């Protein structure tokens, strides 16, 4: 609620007129798998670092900040636009699929202090959370986030907590079965991690509905009327007093934009986005198949078009965090 | 080197006249194993927590503070004397004997915040450190301690870091081979974790020599003259500007105490001790074999004698931490 002077200065460096128009590219495992769909060989470290730098160079002139990973993204962080702020990811990528606990784990040789020393204006951490899951697992997860929030307090650096929801007993979070419980998963997790003890400054969250099953957006089965969907957005806005920003979860650029419009019309007062794949996903194929110059031209044309159309939508949908602090 | 008002206040609650005369009893597996020797059945949680409470009730009137573990020791913490402060252990016990890395790990449902909420005036964490070991292993350890130091800064609670040294290639730290390098291990590790970035308020460390190989204290081979050992203590004193206190584990009560005398004589300005095993060990056989009433009587009589002998030696050897400002 009350930002320290340094935390506020950092929030300002990440945003424009209270809106976070951030580019997300801390993907590692998720990126590797995209690359592996066009590549016979294993993608190299140089390839991963290069595409990250290409996205940074070409697109951060159009974002208020960029989120990168320390593993492959530090060269990319240094060629970002002068006007763009920096977030660094702090969690190890992915989860163990042989169990349902998805426990969080910080990068082995990092700390919040180190992230700040590396030039970041925010620490980002991704937590998988099932509000209905095993209570002891969740106890361990809450303790873990308490520690990170305390680090960020001490180092006086904003804590961006990303929450990705799941159900221990539903395999596919794109299924109709998950869509029926998504709003509950998202909104109740936001309520938990908005407690003061967790030290969060900004929540990076999913929209509380799977729009593919909403009337007017759906191409197949319809699970929700527009009014029911709108209510999920209002319930989400009522689930936190913190700034919150949306992730794209890799839907099309157009569906993500249309979702932002719907969210605003419904009453969500979201404060921006940390948007990755919806913007740059198409560059992966070009980069692998046609190389870096071809990917650079893609970024300068299609990439720009995506981020520019996104920015125009944000301009008319997002609300400033400087009305919540 | 500068304490906040709360950190200072907490340090004062852990000390008497700037000397730490703290009773260590955060043993978990080790305490269970001692008990397992004197009965057939598996020692229960009730038994373990009762013995900690007996020791706490009967001996903390004579200690400046007591170190307990959150696993078995919270009930004991609440019956400590009102004159005695509280430290709680934050680390998981032991290390994997398969590997040489001895990596640290916090207790899974704890945080510095939760340790403070449980009434502690300090967070205690044990780290195993080989200054000459794998440098990536050591970067991971250093990052880990940075996180903990940052938590404790945020929660405004003193951070007591215990360092136990080892060598990746020497199996027995009682060997002559380890004795020859112990001063190097201990003192260099103190130089590392005295750096401001680790946030340490008090170091809990080994004496920098194995007195069993020192002239006049050895009953077998002599590796060191009294003058060389004296120099090792002075090198230790010059390895940090933080308060530091000695741990025992490894030697008899009498030898530890004679070592305190030798330490002071040599020019060490150590600020106290965190030692528990020598003082209460005899109560364990008594508690299992004659019940809680007998144990209480053991603690009142033999137990008091033990801790009083130690306190009398501390009065002649330890220097105040207040002096280190
Ligand atoms: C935000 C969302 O971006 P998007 O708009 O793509 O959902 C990103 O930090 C995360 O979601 C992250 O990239 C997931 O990473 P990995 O699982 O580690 O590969
Ligand atoms: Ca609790
Ligand atoms: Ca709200
Ligand atoms: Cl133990």
């Amino acid at each position: 609620i009350t930002l320290t002077e340094n935390k506020r200065k950092s929030m300002e460096k990440l945003s424009v007129d209270g809106v976070i128009s951030a580019l997300a590219f801390d993907q590692r495992g998720a990126l590797k798998r995209m690359m592996a769909q066009h590549q016979t060989k294993e993608p190299t470290v140089e390839q991963i670092e290069e595409l990250k730098s290409l996205v940074s160079e070409e697109l951060t002139p159009f974002a208020s900040s960029i989120l990168l990973d320390p593993e492959y993204g530090l060269p990319a962080s240094r060629v970002r636009s002068e006007e763009a702020g920096l977030l660094l990811a702090y969690e190890k990528t992915g989860y163990d699929a042989t169990t349902t606990s998805r426990l969080p784990d910080c990068l082995d040789v990092w700390s919040a202090k180190r992230i700040k020393e590396a030039g970041a204006e925010a620490v980002k951490f991704l937590l998988y959370y099932d509000i209905d899951g095993d209570q002891d697992v969740n106890e361990q997860k809450k303790a873990y986030i308490e520690r990170i929030g305390s680090e960020c307090r001490a180092e006086d650096i904003p804590f961006y907590l990303e929450i990705l929801t799941y159900d221990e007993k539903i395999a596919d979070n794109a299924s109709p079965e998950f869509a029926k419980v998504k709003a509950h998963k998202v909104n109740e997790a936001m309520k938990v991690f908005s407690k003061e003890r967790f030290g969060v400054d900004v929540l990076k969250v999913e929209v509380p509905v799977n729009m593919k099953f909403v009337e007017g957006f759906a191409d197949g089965e319809v699970l929700f009327t527009k009014e029911e969907a709108a209510q999920a957005f209002r319930d989400q806005e009522a689930s936190t007093d913190l700034p919150y920003i949306y992730l794209s979860a890799g839907v099309s650029a157009k569906l993500f934009q249309d979702t932002l419009v719907f969210a605003a019309e419904s009453g969500a007062k979201f404060n921006g986005v940390l948007c990755g794949r919806a913007t740059w996903a198409g560059s992966v194929k070009v980069y692998i198949e046609e190389g870096p110059q071809a990917a650079r031209e893609w970024l300068r044309t299609e990439g720009f078009k995506n981020i520019d159309e996104l920015n125009k939508v944000l301009d008319k949908t997002a609300s400033p965090w400087t009305e919540k602090m």
